[PDB]
């Protein structure tokens, strides 16, 4: 489960990759004028084999530079460098390796090239990829988030804005509502669950702009990336255009393409959030991404009634906390994870009937969710509803609950060798129904 | 899911591996006296990068040789070669590449030490691994079964025998029964289900040997490989000693080590059967292996009564067919897979009583098993039994059943985005209990 970034450099040579089994602790380059070749080593002593360095010319050859990464206190987090001509072929000319502690390089030549850098954070480099033949034509990285982190790119745009925004979702981005004329005036977003984020921007009464929507069909499509431009608009530096890149198509552009353009060459990603600043307009924006082994999880249930609005929550890392409100039945549920991803509250919408707060703690990852059990049936307040009435959560070490009160119809899952990676169901005033997402382990 | 074989060669340099994403279609070696270096190229054009050849010497470059594999009509299945001293280092001295149609090589010096060969069959080489520094210290391969096949190794031993054996299991080897004194007189095996395999050998009326047992605890251990010796015993060429290699320990030797030794350096393998020849003694023995899954498997259930004997069945490739004999309930169920793996029959141990035969076909892989549901209740013949009363099987395309007759209590599994890879439960005269093994998709 990792995100591909890049590669940067020429289009020649053949694709290679090296996904380290253990942390990357060494990089070996041969340099003269350009980068002749690269190889790697992980913490276990495994090596990647050498990419590039293939002539037959012996001179050229290049001086050996070894770069040490002091795992675990130091880890590789990113790279920079430059590309440009060699013998007529577009290749890597210089490289720098960026850790949580310092930067190594640049190695190679700093002049006469197109340089690249990556506006990334909260990442660890767990491998490389690129192109090679006689030379290293191109180089990229594979990244995973730091423990308890979420990879982010950007933001791009200008420095101002009065309202900062920052969110991550536990399902997927389903809708994007943009207002735009020459600039992006505002953006807002909806969850798979129908939860709305923002109106970030559009505070200028004279200048709200013109509404356009992106509607993502989650059965066929997922948001993978963004691109756009930023520049002047009425004296300010703001986002002037955006496009939304999925696995199917590119939506937009929205706004008009002016100033500096930006993009992120990423694959294997799902966008799970956005951060930036807005005021009158959209000053700056960047994304949060999670790796997609989006080909992946088993779903069980839900159990319970058919009322309520459907919801789902999949952890970014590990489910840490459950907040259950209960009385005679389960009014609401909510989840938190070790990376700080907190679900909306599912249920508990009628303030006359919200029950009592219960918190469940899970010492993740040595303790982790494993199953649920409970009952469902009729519950009356003003109307009659069919809901979850009692609920328990089991881990590898413990069973928490039951919360609520037992009604006749019980439910349970005689299941083993699994972990629970998220939940789903229906909720309105109460928790109508609940089930689980599981993976082996 | 692949098995590692070898590597052969010295302990110098560093470990490396290459697992191709598509079929290996090219191999590049540099040869002078030893193999200076190696790299690979798969059908999409992706390269591995170069292992070895870090020598700063010149008449140390070696001549480049390319080997093409004419995929998909030709595929790599094995290798052979030799290793020995070069400048005081134990390295790969020569190599050959073995295909379904032909052999390429030898490349390098044959005159030189130790040769190696692999008595393998039904394999596809999907990768290599080895050790490399200045030179190519060592090489091995990763393998998978051909479609519908099972990787085999051996047999080792002498060429005669009046009887022959050849079986595979759908659980694992729990027991091994050996009669031995100076040679191996006979061998037998038990399933995890207690089903017995043969007694092969022990036909000398004057010389049957002393019994010894190996018990494998299927919770902390699994059979991985075997080794042993073969040579003369009273004018027969037979297996003289065997040991049984698990992920933890090595059980044996049984018999006495005399004549020629054999071993097969594999990792990632689960032994799933045996083949060979036997008569008075054990003439020859070989193994079947399956990759121990880097993917794990979720268990659900079982549902039903507590009576009976535990059994499990896990498909080698994918479930193809099911046989049930239920009338007023369920005497037995059985299963077949697309690789020829046939399960035992799980109860219908009463001559009297076996209901009517029912064959269910699944178009694996385009059609595949989804879940189950049934009933349990009380069934009476001579006495009273809590068994599974009726039963149904869902796939991604259809349901099959029920069989027999629905009772009071009806269990089901509200599961999605999964495939069933096997079953487990309890059986006697009837199917007391049944549950499933699932994975995502």
């Amino acid at each position: 489960g990792m995100i591909s970034v890049g590669p940067w450099g020429g289009s020649g040579g053949n694709y290679w990759s090296f996904k380290a089994n253990h942390a990357i602790t060494e990089i070996v380059i041969h340099v003269k004028d350009n980068i002749k070749s690269i190889s790697f080593k992980d913490a276990s002593g495994d090596i990647s084999g050498t990419f590039g360095g293939k002539d037959p010319r012996e001179n050229e050859k290049g001086d050996e530079k070894k770069i040490k990464i002091h795992w675990p206190t130091e880890y590789l987090k990113s790279i920079s460098g430059s590309y440009g001509d060699y013998n007529g072929v577009l290749v890597i000319r210089s490289l720098s390796f960026i850790t949580n502690l310092t930067t190594y390089g640049p190695f190679g030549s700093t002049s006469g090239g197109e340089s690249f850098s990556i506006p990334i954070a909260d990442s660890v480099v767990v491998g490389f990829h690129g192109r090679a033949g006689y030379y290293l034509d191109a180089l990229g990285i594979f990244v995973q988030p730091v423990p308890h982190g979420t990879i982010s790119f950007g933001p791009w745009g200008g420095p101002a804005g009065d309202d900062a925004f920052n969110f991550k979702v536990g399902s997927w981005i389903k809708d994007i509502i943009i207002y735009a004329d020459a600039a992006i005036n505002s953006i807002a977003f909806k969850d798979a669950n129908g939860h709305c984020y923002g109106k970030f921007g559009g505070q200028d009464p004279n200048d709200i702009g013109v509404e356009k929507k992106v509607e993502i069909d989650g059965n066929l499509e997922h948001l993978k990336s963004i691109s756009g431009t930023y520049g002047n608009y009425k004296g300010f530096e703001v986002v002037t255009s955006l496009s939304f890149i999925t696995n199917v198509t590119k939506h937009g552009p929205f706004g008009i393409a002016s100033g500096t353009s930006f993009s992120i060459p990423i694959e294997g990603s799902l966008v799970t959030g956005f951060h930036g600043k807005s005021g009158y307009y959209l000053d700056s924006i960047g994304i949060y991404v999670k790796p997609r082994d989006v080909e992946g999880s088993i779903s069980i249930g839900p159990w319970g009634g058919s009322g309520g609005d459907p919801w789902s929550y999949t952890a970014n890392e590990g489910i840490n906390q459950i907040i259950i409100y209960a009385g005679s039945n389960i009014k609401s549920v909510a989840f938190k994870d070790t990376s700080g991803l907190d679900s909306a509250t599912f249920g508990g919408v009628n303030p006359k009937d919200t029950g009592e707060k219960n918190t469940v703690s899970i010492n993740w990852p040595s303790e982790y969710l494993t199953s649920i059990s409970g009952t469902y049936g009729q519950y009356k307040f003003k109307d009659v509803f069919t809901t979850i009435t009692s609920l328990s959560f089991t881990t590898n070490l413990a069973t928490y609950g039951p919360f609520g009160k037992a009604s006749a119809t019980s439910f349970s899952i005689p299941i083993h060798n699994n972990m629970v990676v998220g939940f789903h169901g229906r909720a309105g005033d109460y928790l109508d129904a609940i089930g689980i997402f599981v993976k082996p382990d």
